[PDB]
């Protein structure tokens, strides 16, 4: 069955039938759509299937279906399940399970470059100092002196759940959030909690606006433990606007490298609870979402205070003006000091380009359109004119639970 | 079954239970979403008119009286006999407030209940409706303190004899193309431009033509009308502090009046059903004068504010955007015609879908049409989980007529 997605401004009209090898649930009924909706142990039995339709994959994109190694592989994978209850990725399928994750991240605009990504192998890995090193390694490889390069650290893979590699950070670089007796937050709102957990666990905190958190790292279902980014490892960028000087004395900065690290890497069944994996930031995360949310950092009215903006009524669009320049100082930051960074507009047109291509050669591209779009100027922008499908393609990222929540303390 | 919805910025968990009574398919699946895509008998009738007069009679909290059950036994008379029913209109007000209730696309619903119904169930003729339709534009209007306002013309009977206004909107303006490729006006209304040249439409030729009306009555062949130029509220627009903005000769009409859709109550199919309310600032500023494929005006206003243009870094295209919807705002509110910023519309939205659930147990809401073309997420209906679903009475898309009709 052959569903087409027509773009409104260009009339392009493209067919998808890699819907068609979708197995995972959306959260959708005939009768409800939740594609607004944020958040809508494994058996022997169900593994050898999963494990199959994986290599099943892997092989065929490598022009080796059916062959004797193929057939061998599939052999070796379902003695070794009986065997020990799970299985070992060769690294070739790792990288290219790793790949395929990205490639599949339906709520990832970014994705024209799924097939350059740095592969750590981190299945070695026995200890929470060694997680630490493992860490510290990637964030240098990935940082690169601002020229940044898109990788993922795998750690070990879930075994019976009792022991999970697990990075408690929502992001490797992230600042602190602290919650005051009066009832403002200091630094970022969003990390309050956590923040709280760090400091409970023994980390002495500074107390100032952007105190780069700790890592909290769980090896092996062990209780997790402390350690502190070396700083000349995270590069920051302070924000300054190319036409207003007094931009500066807000004191803004940011740090050049997103890496998320709370999310679950899927791959022939297994699961790879520490991935954590980072590229390079769209300005508008940080501008739109990160400074202007009103549970973030929310600059907007100090930005419109000092740009003189009438804002005792909303028409005016004081809010959307101030947002704009916001954006402005950001790009212009990272640009000038040459840490890699891509606007929504680039980006997004990037996107289509992308999207056509996986239509062309991969019969489809899942794309989540509320989060594609961009959280600014989403008109002006090509996706918007997009319409898009929506589905589960393996190997994926899940989100999971946070570990403060499951973690059994020894 | 029951299911929860969140408020990221707020924390505030809504429970949805009214998605339980939706009938009709959102065309997603458990293996797909379709969020994103534009359009994804007597043995028929009576359970649909059963649901709906089930409905009404519980609203006017007098369910199961035999007022109730009367009004079931003659209802299913007429269709045994007639094949179709007619509405009260007492249910037909109903009916069409509860349509707009519903209209899971629509941001500005906290006005539901404020709306002013024609009925005009006793047209027989185009003229007919052309009297209809200059007295809604009129009413509408109200010379700027605009009003919401639908009229109902005559429901489907075997669909060889269906009322349609062809027009999208009753006011939009025309769309030419031209020798050197471009196009002139609207692009949008090309199409529509042309089949209106075609049964004898004389075209100013201009950047802003008010179209004629193109009015279906009984299946019959459809005629022209020119809404007269006094009914037709328009804004130049100018900005508070660009004076050069006036230059590149802007103007909008004041009544957004959507007159393609069709309005189903109670299993009864009311083809010509146009309605109007007021602007929300964005969709002028944003969509009519920015989309690539309509007005795009864009590249000349950054060219006007002398910003550069040499990459998309820059901005350019955003800074020019807040401008050129800074001036719609503004000329609309120092002409005294009724417009709503984005900020003002997400808010009261937000109010609106917090009563829903409270009274009503629910809100159909579509995300994707919710949040406004700029500055997404500054406006609080972009952090807000909405659940989608179809409820009936109801407004929905159907053919354009001219595929249709046969001459
Ligand atoms: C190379 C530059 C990249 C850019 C510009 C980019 C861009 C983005 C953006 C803007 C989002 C939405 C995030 C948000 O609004 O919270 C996103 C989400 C996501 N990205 Fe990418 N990305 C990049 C690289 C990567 C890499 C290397 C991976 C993994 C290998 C990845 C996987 C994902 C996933 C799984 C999500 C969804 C996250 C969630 O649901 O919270 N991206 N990306
Ligand atoms: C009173 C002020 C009103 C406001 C501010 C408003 C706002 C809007 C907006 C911004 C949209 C998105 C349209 C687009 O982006 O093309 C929309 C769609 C819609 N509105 Fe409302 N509206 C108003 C009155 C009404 C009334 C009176 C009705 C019906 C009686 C109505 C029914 C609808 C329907 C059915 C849609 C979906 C149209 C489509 O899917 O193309 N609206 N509205
Ligand atoms: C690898 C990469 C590159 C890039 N440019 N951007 C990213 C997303 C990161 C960075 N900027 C935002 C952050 N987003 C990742 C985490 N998102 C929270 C999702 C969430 C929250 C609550 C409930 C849910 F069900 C889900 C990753
Ligand atoms: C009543 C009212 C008030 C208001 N503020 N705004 C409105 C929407 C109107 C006006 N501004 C845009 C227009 N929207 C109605 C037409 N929308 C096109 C939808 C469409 C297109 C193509 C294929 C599809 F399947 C669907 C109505
Ligand atoms: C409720 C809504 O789904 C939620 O706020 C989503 C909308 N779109 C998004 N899009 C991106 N890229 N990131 C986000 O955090 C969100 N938030
Ligand atoms: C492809 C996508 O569904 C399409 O561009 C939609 C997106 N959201 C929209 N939202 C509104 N309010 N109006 C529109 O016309 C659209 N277009
Ligand atoms: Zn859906």
């Amino acid at each position: 069955r052959f569903l087409k997605v027509k773009n409104w401004e260009t009339d392009v009209v493209l067919t998808d039938t890699l819907h068609l090898k979708s197995t995972l649930e959306t959260g959708c009924t005939e009768h409800i759509c939740m594609g607004s909706i944020m958040l809508p142990v494994r058996t022997k039995d169900q593994l050898f299937p999963l494990a199959k339709e994986f290599l099943d994959q892997y092989y065929s994109s490598i022009k080796r279906f059916g062959s004797k190694a193929h057939m061998d592989r599939l052999e070796e994978v379902n003695k070794e399940i009986e065997s020990t209850s799970t299985y070992q990725l060769k690294d070739t399928e790792l990288i290219y399970g790793a790949k395929h994750a990205w490639r599949n991240a339906s709520r990832c605009v970014g994705r024209i470059q799924w097939s350059k990504l740095q592969v750590f192998d981190a299945r070695d890995c026995t200890t929470a100092h060694g997680m630490f090193n493992y860490i510290c390694n990637h964030v240098k490889y990935a940082t690169n002196k601002g020229n940044l390069r898109s990788a993922i650290t795998i750690f070990p893979q879930r075994t019976d759940g009792k022991h999970d590699f697990r990075v408690w950070n929502s992001q490797l670089i992230r600042y602190a959030g602290y919650k005051q007796p009066d009832g403002s937050t200091l630094g970022d709102p969003a990390n309050v909690q956590f923040t709280e957990i760090c400091i409970q666990q023994g980390w002495k905190a500074p107390r100032g606006r952007f105190d780069v958190l700790p890592l909290l790292l769980q090896a092996n279902g062990n209780d997790p433990e402390l350690f502190q980014i070396p700083p000349e490892l995270v590069l920051e960028v302070p924000i300054r606007h190319p036409k207003f000087d007094w931009f500066k004395d807000l004191g803004l900065k940011w740090y050049g490298l997103p890496a998320v690290s709370n999310m679950l890497l899927e791959i022939g069944g297994l699961e790879f609870s520490a991935c954590p994996f980072s590229g390079w930031y769209m300005g508008t995360e940080i501008g739109v979402r990160n400074y202007c949310d009103n549970s973030r950092y929310n600059i907007l009215e100090e930005v419109a205070k000092k740009m003189d903006l009438d804002m005792r009524k909303t028409s005016s669009l004081w809010k959307d003006q101030a947002l704009v320049e916001i954006n402005i100082a950001v790009l212009y930051s990272f640009q000038s000091d040459k840490v890699t960074i891509v606007d929504h507009h680039s980006a997004t047109e990037s996107f289509i380009k992308h999207m056509e291509n996986e239509y062309r050669c991969r019969g489809g591209c899942p794309a989540d359109w509320v989060w594609i779009v961009p959280p600014m100027s989403g008109s002006i922008t090509p996706v918007f004119h997009q319409e898009m499908l929506n589905y589960r393609l393996t190997p994926s990222f899940e989100y999971q639970p946070d570990p403060w929540n499951t973690h059994v303390w020894k």
